[PDB]
RNA sequence: UAGUCGGGUGAUUAGCCAGACUCUAACUUAUUGAACGUAUU
DNA sequence: GGAAGCGAAAGTGTCGCAACCCGAGAGAGGAACGATCTCGGGTTGCGACACTTTCGCAACCCTTAATACGTTC
């Protein structure tokens, strides 16, 4: 109508998809839709910066598990939780990883259903209206400020139904499915790892049907909580035989075996008729994947395989480099780790489960984003559960930069117990969970100490509740209490005073911080009392 | 099946006749009915039920008509959802009853 | 026996009384339209 | 007819298990090596079940109705 075609040319997304799905000026609007989703500029820095940003902006949870009302605020780029209650933590992204399901289902299919509440384990137990409610909103430029997602679940037996609100979602999905469909666009990427991601790894890996190279794979099981680290070693394989492959020398291999079947049917053996026919059709089956392949405007097998080594590379701090080796007649991706060469399963723990972290984000952002220069400059929501399992303090310094570089436009929320972590985050990024002994809480709130730049021990105090020396050691006590004796006489070394000091002496070293802190109070009382005399 | 949806859930959907095996195979016209009428005392005496399939492939689609059972249900759901009352049982005891036993499996599902 | 029909009574959609019926076997429905009854004209 | 959300019905794919095979290795009897048993890695078939797809319940009442009271469709 006339309001929907002064809404789009406003830039309302919705107004110009909907002119465009009753005209099929279906031209104006197609390319309208399509410039909203792909257009973009480099900053000053050189990363590629979509005009239209998506990201979660507000979550809040209604009578759902142990929460009687829970509101959160997320930041776009960056959003930590901390606390000790571990196990409400790990329900907030539940929350989120089920409504995220939502525009997976829909981007793959038309009518994709999401994940649904549990009557079972998602409804508070004392629930007054037996019924739970997630609601989120999501944001997507300034020409859809705010996409409203509900999901809901009632107990049985209640008077009224409470169903889930999910047709914003779906209306948004609908938009990314079916303009990709007509014109290829960059994709979002959705992902989970809960510490479930440590696991160890089959070195037995499977013969590749072709599922991996199809790019919708990207959002297979990707809300799962693992990854799946195992298809990206089985994709990895498979862009290496194809790199030292050509492409169509198969099509032009098979086009010669067409032409010599030919042959031999005009020659007058109409028995091979059949045969012929088989191999006109793997014939047209290669040219159609090959012209698929032209048409969906993928990169190059040659540029993805090297776009994912030098992510590896870049985040994961001791491999230097990963390649695909021909051994036994037998297939082995091999790594430089600290300087030498070792198989994946002689990796570490901690460096295992980091790679397949990382491995497994940039094989789904080059799959999803084929257009950018740099595919991980890609859009998407990423939820990382504990964070930093199985790093060495070194490695947590490290790990926040290391992947906001490497990924600079996904949303991460993330989970972690770690002061040295939140020694490199903002604190308007923090958010604490401090719940009552009921396990509910209303709002979560930002520490009031800034954390990024600030020493360990500072966050270990005032924003863990964590005593710089551990309590339950005599010695960890001994300084303070030579300063309590030392200021119960004048400030002289009595009797008592100095048998403390040589036991400090004698347990810390000549050497240590604890002794020198005791000189320096030696020296100042002893300066204090000088001018104390001077004074009388 | 559709009286027990609807105590448990406003709207909830009951069962559905076989498209596969339901129809029957000599039948010109290519759609089944089962229609019954139930009986709640003489304030209702009367509560009919139609549920319907077309065979597969079949371009007409003949429709179910369940409003009936639903409105029923809602009674019982509502006034019991304000005040206790004893509900009606439904069951059914089918061949399938012979099973082996398991102590060892045990249902986590509700 | 049960179910059904219904003459009467009953501050009356109940209850009670009387009489009757029985193909395997009623489940009381829908307007502003149409038709029918009543009113108005 | 059939919105939007939901779940029944039916078909397909995944995946973890158990059974089995194989070569390696320590080393019984007393000099001649290697008997017997177990480790550890791999392959295969099976079946329970997670995932996928399709159908179908029935909102709304289209700009567009009349208004004395009843009954029927
Ligand atoms: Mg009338």
């Amino acid at each position: 109508t006339k309001q929907y075609e002064r809404k789009a040319k406003g830039g309302n997304l919705l107004s110009a998809f909907e002119l465009y799905q009753r005209n099929s000026l279906v031209g104006e609007w197609f390319e309208m839709c399509r410039d909203y989703i792909q257009d973009g500029h480099v900053d000053e820095s050189g990363i590629f910066r979509p005009d239209n940003a998506f990201y979660l902006r507000r979550l809040t949870l209604k009578d759902f598990r142990r929460f009687s009302l829970l509101e959160i605020k997320l930041e776009e780029d960056l959003t930590v939780i901390i606390g000790n209650n571990g196990k409400g933590k790990t329900s907030i992204l539940y929350a989120i990883a089920k409504t995220l399901s939502w525009f997976v289902a829909n981007i793959l299919k038309e009518g994709g259903s999401g994940q649904r509440l549990s009557e079972m384990t998602d409804i508070k137990n004392d629930a007054e209206d037996r019924y739970s409610d997630v609601s989120s909103t999501f944001f997507f430029g300034k020409g859809l400020k705010s996409v409203p997602i509900r999901l809901s679940r009632s107990a049985l037996g209640t008077a009224e139904r409470r169903d889930s609100e999910v047709k914003p979602a779906k209306d948004l999905a609908d938009i990314w499915r079916v303009i990709n469909e007509v014109n290829t666009i960059n994709l979002p990427t959705f992902a989970l790892y809960n510490v479930e991601r440590s696991q160890p790894f089959n070195r037995n890996i499977k013969d590749n049907t072709g599922r991996r190279e199809e790019r919708f794979d990207a959002y297979s099981q990707t809300l799962g909580g693992a990854g799946r680290f195992d298809h990206f070693v089985e994709w990895y394989i498979y862009l290496h035989k194809r790199t030292v492959s050509d492409i169509s020398s198969s099509i032009k291999e098979l086009e010669q075996q067409v032409n010599d079947l030919q042959r031999t049917v005009d020659g007058g053996m109409v028995s091979v008729k059949s045969l012929l026919e088989q191999m006109k059709f793997k014939l047209s089956e290669a040219i159609e994947r090959n012209d698929a392949a032209v048409s969906s405007r993928v990169l190059t097998e040659s540029v993805q395989k090297s776009i994912v080594e030098k992510a590896i590379c870049s985040v994961v701090p001791s491999i230097s480099n990963i390649w695909v080796e021909m051994i036994t007649g037998s297939d082995l991706v091999k790594v430089t780790n600290d300087g030498h060469d070792v198989t994946i399963d002689q990796l570490s723990d901690g460096q295992r489960v980091f790679l397949s972290l990382v491995a497994d984000l940039a094989r789904r952002m080059v799959m999803l984003n084929p257009l950018l220069e740099n595919p991980l400059e890609g859009r998407g929501i990423v939820l990382i559960d504990e964070i930093e399992l199985h790093l060495h303090p070194k490695w947590q310094q490290e790990v926040i930069l290391n992947l906001r570089s490497a990924f600079p436009n996904i949303q991460f929320i993330i989970t972690t117990h770690s002061p040295i972590v939140l020694s490199t985050i903002e604190k308007r990024c923090i958010r604490e969970f401090e719940p009552n002994d009921d396990g509910d809480q209303s709002f979560l709130d930002s520490p009031d100490m800034q954390t990024k730049g600030s020493e360990n021990a500072q966050i270990l105090e005032q924003v863990m509740n964590v005593h710089s020396t551990p309590p339950g050691i005599a010695e960890s006590h001994w300084l303070g209490n030579f300063e309590l004796l030392l200021l119960d006489n004048s400030g002289e070394l009595d009797n008592h005073s100095q048998v403390l000091y040589d036991q400090i002496k004698a347990h810390f070293g000549i050497d240590s911080i604890e002794l020198k802190k005791a000189d320096s109070l030696i020296r100042i009382n002893k300066m204090k009392n000088k001018l104390n005399k001077i004074r009388a």
